[PDB]
């Protein structure tokens, strides 16, 4: 579920279920991982 | 009269709606 996560899958192309007949809502095995989106810094100091 | 009240002395045959949802679930 992480490697799921890291890759950046979005999963609206497995479209939305509309009624309750298994919605996903599950206490699952892979679990829920949010992967924080660290933001890493180009700048400028002393010409470099 | 089963037959018959089924296409829209006998009896009273009630013959109930069956209720169905086309689905879909991930696409399918």
């Amino acid at each position: 579920a992480w490697t799921q996560v890291l890759l950046g899958q979005a999963e609206d192309k497995a479209e939305v279920d509309m009624d309750t007949d298994a919605p996903q809502v599950s206490h699952k095995p892979g679990g829920e991982p949010k992967i924080k989106n660290v933001v890493h810094e180009l700048r400028i100091t002393n010409q470099v």
